[PDB]
């Protein structure tokens, strides 16, 4: 099955590992939101909003580069991630009338208006002002998230 498992012995001790020692099993591995509809039917603007949040949620893992303190590295990055959430929201958007949707995406702009301070922040080499570029990004993520509700 496609499951965390071994047909070797388990790990030893609690968690991290598969199990139903407590009511949740803490373990995954992946967790793709639609896996295979996407070769099955095509990819309507409705479920562009489910690949959207997924996309969205790769700039919250931008912690993750303040850390390695990937400098060269997230200019490049960071702007990938960006990419595929403007192609999904641009998608998202044409399913509506254009007037009242570009209140979303005036907040598609603003997010990456602070991306693009992250990257200055990230060349700069200040991981002060990541931080605080990257609680901007956050505040940006979840205000376009709950448009995307």
């Amino acid at each position: 099955e496609a499951r965390p498992i071994v047909v070797g012995p388990p790990p030893p001790l609690s968690g991290g590992l598969p199990g139903t020692e407590n009511s949740d099993q803490a373990r995954d591995g992946t967790l793709p939101y639609t896996k295979d509809r996407f070769y099955l039917q095509p990819l309507p603007p409705t479920e562009a909003a489910q690949r959207a949040k997924v996309s969205a949620s790769e700039i919250l893992n931008v912690k993750q580069f303040i850390d390695r303190k990937a400098w060269p590295s997230l200019q490049n990055d960071l702007r990938l991630r960006a990419s595929y959430l403007r192609y999904d929201l641009k998608t998202v958007i044409s399913a509506k009338p254009k007037d009242e949707k570009k209140s979303l995406q005036e907040l598609t702009s603003k997010l990456f208006s602070s991306i693009d301070n992250l990257d200055h922040a990230a060349k700069i080499k200040s991981p002060t002002e990541a931080e605080k570029y990257y609680g901007q990004t956050v505040s940006n993520i979840n205000e376009v998230l709950a448009k995307l509700g």
